[PDB]
């Protein structure tokens, strides 16, 4: 059974969400409901999976306070693969958060990020620190 592209819209809407009202819930949340075990996260060429998950979790709730806006442009559903564009604004700065995910048992297994060339340095460091 795969959902909809309103569904997805809904489950994105409670995460974003959760990570701005209950952040720790999010984490929990995030690595017992929404992550596969075998989860796969490819931002640009380097992956993070269940050994980085705990410090990632943390960087994305630190990470949020930075926006103003956060909204979904864009679900693309096709069987089990799923597209998800997220903007996020702060004064006249616009940023698109762009991942293609894969969903197994109803869990996300694998996500893959492009990163544009001014960004390697900050994903190598994240990738270095968690």
């Amino acid at each position: 059974s795969h959902m909809s592209r309103e569904e997805i819209r809904k489950v994105v809407e409670e995460y974003i969400r959760l990570l701005y009202t209950d952040p720790d819930q999010f984490k929990k949340a995030a690595r017992d409901k929404l992550l596969s075990p075998d989860v796969r996260i490819e931002i640009g060429n380097y992956t993070f999976d269940s050994r980085n998950l705990d410090r990632f979790l943390d960087a994305m709730q630190e990470w949020a306070s930075r926006y103003d806006r956060v909204e979904i442009r864009k679900v693309q559903v096709d069987g089990n693969h799923v597209r998800v564009e997220i903007e996020l604004e702060s004064n006249g700065k616009k940023w698109t958060f762009e991942i293609e995910v894969e969903v197994r048992n109803g869990k996300i297994k694998r996500i893959r990020q492009q990163v544009d060339p001014e960004y390697k340095k900050v994903v190598q460091n994240l990738w270095n620190n968690t």
